[PDB]
């Protein structure tokens, strides 16, 4: 059941916002690692005296990473004459946020019909305001709003080329790297309660209900913005990895985002070519038996040859009742086991495909537990 | 001159550290960008609980990344207890330092003899102690004392594996780059007055003397470890890069690192093929007069064709009275205009080869104030 409950016009994810120590390092290895071209930049370069902020694409998918300067070259700055190209940046809550959490999701952004409206309709219904509704060059409104932990949620609205202020980058510094991701799937929170997070986030936006944890997932009236989150389940054999998240972390924030790819089989071939020259690492392959266990789940989904191509790469396969997903986890991005990074790929739901198709993998918790058992045999 | 004045046995530059908000993607993108080695780790998997720090390699050049995991996680430890491989790390100064200067380089480190005894010394002739010697498992001994800012000199010296703590690098996430660096040639100080910070320095080690700047260099007994300062020259038409460097740096720290290469032209070809995907971007290269200007300058030392791929490459080349130099100079290594890197090879003097052979390029400011005068043509 999907009651289409949204209190107001939301359209897609827009960006993800990390806020970093340094901006430059953080983007370039994640260019490099998940084959996003550096798309614009804000900075001192462009007159931006009070952060770093560089934007990085991949089709649809929008990655933002942000890093403050010393705050002695705005010093003489107020708000109605800043050269921040972000309003709501403030240079103590970055070096707080950063200080407590370390590298992570300060912003998951969505775009709204109009981000005044959704301010102001969010913080009616219990949404605790982060920044409020601010108009940049009379083109594109920003506002925010508190998620779960130091993560908002940000409303972005177009009338009618990122943000203000910010600059295309000069195409010999954009090398147009793709390995296939085109968009963000779902964006994760982990939380220490999971009924009061739910609470509260589905009674400002009017989203609707879509071993070591309990989950939920909250969807927009399309359901193409998807918002799981996750509480720890205490006393199990092995330690809850949401617990240990919210010890490493200090607390809520944002677990993994799951970036959709066109081509799933290229991308991982393609990432996993520079985990070790400077990308990202994945998590442990499941054992042969996981894969010999595909023929009788997906068999009629997926060739022999393409399981065995998952097999290759370390590819997760689950099902539910309408479509089948493919996924997989990276080692965490950063320092702390905190966030990390899924890519997938859904197939089915063809009306466009609808959103969410295929589930989630739950199921891959039993699958992989089974598998496991079965191998060592 | 030399008067070999050194006040305890100094050997070589052992390794840098860096201070970092997440060590994982600064250690990350330098590696790729320089072709170095992911050699040893010290972090949670190797039960620090403390800091994150990754030990990147190439040739005698080591690389040291650092970053805090979250003081919660070793609240319980006092310092007889720590779980910290480097002694000297503190939470509260790394995130100070790396709050007020962004990312840069905490420590320059020099093999010596005895630390003990190096630090005593050091500290009986005037040096700032910063941090005591530190036997580390009866077999490393490390002390710090202050260079000039937030920046230490750290001594190393070893009974008979970078520290105890540190665990080689498993051979699967250590993929051997090389492109051609093979040690620390000299690194490099901006302090807002020479004259003090000469004296300082020179003071407690006995150290002798090897636009917009006045700079002196002091040297170790065999001229190995060179530490060249500089200071601002005010007043300039355009502005003074040193006075720009302590304004985003917040005061006085490391300028540049430079790096020797064995084959500088390998080396360029390599870092320039991945400045856009994800490496180190390099200064504007000189105008086509300047290399039609090195025929009568270093065409006794370097063919037509070599010189052709110095002007492909983007080299400069000075020359003094005993050899040759080749040097080129990255771009700022992050967000702020501060640190950066040269790359160097030295023709000559031979006898091994003698330390700061042909100079630092000093002649090259002349050289490229005239090649673009002559080059507006
Ligand atoms: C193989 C072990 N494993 C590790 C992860 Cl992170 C994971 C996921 C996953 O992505 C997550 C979500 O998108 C949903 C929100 C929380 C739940 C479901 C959840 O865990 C699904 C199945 N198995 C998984
Ligand atoms: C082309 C413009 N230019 C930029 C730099 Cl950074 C540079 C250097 C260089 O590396 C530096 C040093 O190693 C020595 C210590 C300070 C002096 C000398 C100095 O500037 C030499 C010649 N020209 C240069
Ligand atoms: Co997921
Ligand atoms: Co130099």
């Amino acid at each position: 059941k999907n009651p289409k409950s949204d209190k107001f016009k939301v359209k897609r994810f827009h960006h993800i916002e990390f806020w970093c120590g340094d901006a430059t390092n953080v983007a370039r290895r994640f260019s490099w690692g998940l084959g996003m071209r550096f798309s614009a930049k804000s900075d001192l370069s462009t007159g931006n005296m009070v952060h770093a902020s560089y934007l990085l694409t991949s089709g649809d998918l929008r990655f933002l990473f942000t890093a403050p300067y010393s705050p002695s070259l705005s010093a003489g700055e107020i708000k109605p004459t800043t050269t921040a190209s972000i309003p709501s940046f403030d240079h103590g809550s970055c070096r707080s946020f950063f200080s407590s959490h370390g590298l992570g999701v300060r912003a998951v952004a969505i775009e709204v019909e109009d981000a005044e409206s959704a301010f102001s309709i969010s913080v009616a219904n219990g949404a605790i305001p982060s920044s409020p509704p601010i108009v940049l060059n009379e083109a594109v409104t920003i506002a925010e709003v508190k998620l779960y932990g130091d993560v908002v949620l940000r409303y972005v609205s177009y009338k009618a080329e990122f943000l203000p202020g910010f600059e295309r980058v000069e195409d010999a510094s954009s090398f147009p790297l793709d390995y296939g991701i085109r968009r963000l799937d779902h964006a994760v929170g982990n939380v220490p309660e999971l009924g009061p997070a739910l609470t509260y986030v589905a009674g400002f936006t009017g989203f609707h209900q879509f071993s070591g944890l309990n989950s939920a997932v909250l969807a927009s009236n399309d359901e193409m913005v998807l918002l799981p989150i996750n509480e720890p389940v205490h006393g199990t054999k092995r330690k809850s990895q949401i617990q240990t998240y919210l010890e490493h972390n200090e607390g809520a924030g944002l677990q993994h985002l799951a970036l959709m790819s066109e081509d799933i089989f290229r991308t991982l071939r393609e990432m996993r070519k520079r985990s070790s020259i400077g990308g990202f690492d994945f998590m442990p392959s499941p054992p042969p038996t996981y894969y010999q266990n595909l023929k009788k789940r997906v068999g009629d989904v997926l060739s022999d040859d393409q399981i065995k191509e998952c097999e290759e790469l370390g590819i997760l396969v689950d099902r539910d009742d309408q479509g089948t997903l493919l996924q997989i986890f990276t080692k965490p991005l950063g320092d702390r086991p905190t966030i990390f990074i899924e890519i997938i790929q859904r197939v089915g739901c063809m009306m466009y495909q609808s959103g969410g198709c295929g589930g989630f993998g739950k199921g891959n918790f039993s699958e992989l537990f089974k598998s496991i058992e079965e191998y060592e045999k």
